[PDB]
C-alpha cells in the first residue's frame, strides 16, 4: 500500500491521473519524482521548468554542479539527484526531443531507467514540448516499465484521450 490517490489503473504496474506533477509531488513526497530533463539539465520550461520553479531554483543549482563535474547526460540516459522539497530523489531522464531531430527509438531506453526504482511519480517522456506523440509514449511506457509508475498528465483533454484510446 502506498499514498497515491485518484489514479486509474491501466495495467498491473502502470497508473494514470490528471494532475499537476508539482502539486502531486508536494502532497505525496514520493521517493522518486521523474523530471523530463535535457542532456544539459537546463530546466527552462515544460515539466522541468515547473519542477525547478517549485524548488526555488535549487534543482538548477544542484544540476549545474552535476554537469560541471560529469558533463552532459546521454539522450536516453538519466541521473539521480535530490528531490528537494518535492520528493526524496529526482530521477532526471532524457527522452528524445523530436523538435531537435532525436531518434524516437531512444524513448524505450529512456523508460528503462524507471526500472531501477520500485515506485515512481512521472510524466510521459518526450511528450509536451519534447514533441513526441503522447499516445506512443504511453504505449512505450506500458511495454517497457516493470516497476510501479504513477503517471501525471497535466492536460485534461489529453488525459481523457490517453484513457479512451488505451489498448
Ligand atoms: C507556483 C508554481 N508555478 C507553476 N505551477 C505549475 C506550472 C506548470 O507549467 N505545470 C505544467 C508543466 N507540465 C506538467 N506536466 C506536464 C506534462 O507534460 O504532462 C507539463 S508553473
Amino acid at each position: 500500500v502506498n499514498s497515491f490517490s485518484g489514479y486509474l489503473k491501466l495495467t498491473d504496474n502502470v497508473y494514470i491521473k490528471n494532475a499537476d506533477i508539482v502539486e502531486e509531488a508536494k502532497k505525496v513526497k514520493p521517493t522518486v519524482v521523474v523530471n523530463a530533463a535535457n542532456v544539459y539539465l537546463k530546466h527552462g520550461g515544460g515539466v522541468a521548468g515547473a519542477l525547478n520553479k517549485a524548488t526555488n531554483n535549487a534543482m538548477q543549482v544542484e544540476s549545474d554542479d552535476y554537469i560541471a563535474t560529469n558533463g552532459p547526460l546521454k539522450v536516453g540516459g538519466s541521473c539521480v539527484l535530490s528531490g528537494h522539497n518535492l520528493a526524496k530523489h529526482c530521477l532526471h531522464v532524457v527522452g528524445p526531443n523530436v523538435n531537435k531531430g532525436e531518434d524516437i527509438q531512444l524513448l524505450k531506453s529512456a523508460y528503462e531507467n524507471f526500472n531501477q526504482h520500485e515506485v515512481l511519480l512521472a510524466p510521459l517522456l518526450s511528450a509536451g514540448i519534447f514533441g513526441a506523440d503522447p499516445i506512443h509514449s504511453l504505449r512505450v511506457c506500458v511495454d517497457t516499465v516493470r516497476t510501479n509508475v504513477y503517471l501525471a498528465v497535466f492536460d485534461k483533454n489529453l488525459y481523457d484521450k490517453l484513457v479512451s484510446s488505451f489498448l
